[PDB]
RNA sequence: AUUCCGGUUGAUCCUGCCGGAGGCCACUGCUAUGGGGGUCCGACUAAGCCAUGCGAGUCAAGGGGGCGUCCCUUCUGGGACGCC
């Protein structure tokens, strides 16, 4: 953490806002990450997400899904591209996801993990399963749902200590986002990695969908954001 | 662990089947130091055919006999005992 926070300081100073968003980043009237939701901004300067969420650039917190090319066809040959699929996370409650293109694998790779930190999104978590009522947010809080392309994704509560019941594209995408135990139901076609990572994403973005009572936060123990200790 | 991965195109998304990866049972290649426990070993084809030995006896306190050893007298005998 604290490499972080003087990374942080060392961005802010030499940085030079183009957008609204970035100019109230950088005057300080905005110092945390939740309050740049749920109010209709729009996001275009990854140093926005480089000020408030430090930890995004450790290499641990950084996930390369998959590498593809693909090929046009010309009278002069075959023209070669590469699409690289990415993820980002904080590993406490934000995720982000995104594509690159390019025409070598290097800026495939940097262009995918910028456009992750435009997507990135927060979640809520929870534990809402018959055989662990525990208050800890651990697991999602309640059965959800997404999907993508011929992809359909349902996530359900698990116990403490289960393990992740799904694919590696999921694990690794609930790994970033905080989340320990769950279990997975699935239909379409998963090995189309790009539709998978997507519906998953959409499954963890509907948490938010879900209209709750007072009672429940209680209940369930749900954290919105940064678990907070 | 309420799970996926490879295969149809110059490249993409589907439907759909094939293969991989797990458990148990029967036969089998190569190779093997020790102990314990258990309801394991001619069932699948032939409920096909069988040399040899064994796998159902017991009762002397139901009854007349045979044989043997002893005691009493014994010509003769009567007992007791033990086998058949
Ligand atoms: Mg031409
Ligand atoms: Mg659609
Ligand atoms: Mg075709
Ligand atoms: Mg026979
Ligand atoms: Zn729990």
């Amino acid at each position: 953490s604290q490499e972080w926070k003087e990374y942080a300081k060392r961005v802010l100073d030499e940085w030079q806002p183009k957008t609204k968003l970035g100019m109230l980043v950088k005057e300080g009237q905005i110092t945390d990450i939740h309050e740049i939701f749920r109010k209709g901004y729009q996001i275009k300067e990854p140093e926005i997400i480089d000020v408030l969420l430090p930890e995004v650039n450790a290499r641990e917190n950084q996930e390369i899904l998959d590498i593809a090319l693909t090929v046009r066809m010309t009278d002069s040959g075959r023209r070669v591209r590469f699409r690289v699929l990415a993820a980002v996370g904080n590993r406490d409650g934000y995720v982000g996801l995104g594509i690159g293109h390019g025409r070598e694998v290097g800026i495939a790779i940097r262009k995918a993990i910028n456009y992750a930190k435009l997507n990135i999104i927060e979640i809520k978590r929870g534990c809402g399963s018959w055989e662990c009522r525990c208050r800890r947010p651990h697991s999602v809080p309640f059965t959800v749902e997404g999907k993508e392309g011929s992809v359909r994704v349902k996530l359900i509560p698990g116990p403490r200590g289960l393990g992740l019941v799904i694919g590696d594209v999921g694990k690794k995408i609930l790994r970033l986002a905080g989340i320990q135990d769950v279990w997975s139901q699935t239909l379409g076609e998963t090995r189309t990695t790009v539709n998978f990572a997507k519906a998953v994403f959409n499954a963890l973005y509907n948490t938010n969908k879900v209209v709750v009572t007072p009672e429940m936060i209680e209940r369930y123990g749900i954290v919105v954001g940064r678990a907070m200790p």
